[PDB]
């Protein structure tokens, strides 16, 4: 009887998914880190949802703010490869320098680390992982991150800020998946 962010975890998300959880989306804290984990249903197979999130070389297709991406011409997309985005002018950001970190195609669970740029995102590192669901199929997609403190910002702050990213990214992941249906 609290109040229930819609990016949480659900309970029966929860207690499907908490393993994973451990496994991915938990990281060391205290002193000027902060970290936070979002949630995402999707009514599109997880397949489809991870065939999207695995394209390293392609934040774009779901990713908002980005006015451009660029990977080498000899880009392979492996871990420790390399992407750098352009955010659309206007924002407190303008480029971030980031590295594939992990990606796993058998288990679903991809990451990444901003290296970084022009930003206030410090040491980002995220994981992302796409998850089955049933009850008829649909998909869940968790994604977490942990960054830096700004010296003079609070934890509170860097989390809503980096939260809002995530959380449009994922509705425009779930919206362009979502889009074909059958
Ligand atoms: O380059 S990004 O596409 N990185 C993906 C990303 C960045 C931050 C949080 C979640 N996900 C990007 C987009 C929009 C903003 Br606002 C950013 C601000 C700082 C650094 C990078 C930023």
């Amino acid at each position: 009887h609290h109040q229930t962010m819609p990016s949480d975890l659900t309970q029966d998300e929860f207690t499907q998914l908490s393993q994973s959880i451990a496994e991915f989306h938990t990281y060391q804290l205290g002193n000027g880190r902060c970290s936070s984990l979002l949630a995402q249903r999707i009514h599109a197979p997880p397949e489809t949802v991870w065939s999207v999130v695995r394209r390293f070389d392609r934040p774009q297709i779901y990713k908002h703010f980005i006015k451009s991406c660029n990977v080498s011409e000899d880009f392979e997309m492996r871990v420790g490869c390399t992407r750098d985005v352009n955010v659309i002018s206007g924002l407190p950001a303008n480029t971030s320098r980031e590295r594939l970190d992990l990606l796993d195609d058998d288990r679903r669970v991809t990451g990444f680390s901003i290296t970084g740029g022009e930003h206030r995102l410090r040491n980002y590192k995220s994981v992302t992982t796409v998850h089955r669901f049933e009850k008829r199929i649909w998909t869940v997609v968790l994604e977490s991150y942990v960054v830096d403190v700004p010296e003079g910002n609070s934890e509170e702050d860097t989390r809503l800020f980096a939260d809002t990213v995530i959380r449009l990214n994922l509705q425009k992941l779930a919206s362009i998946t979502e889009a074909m249906n059958r």
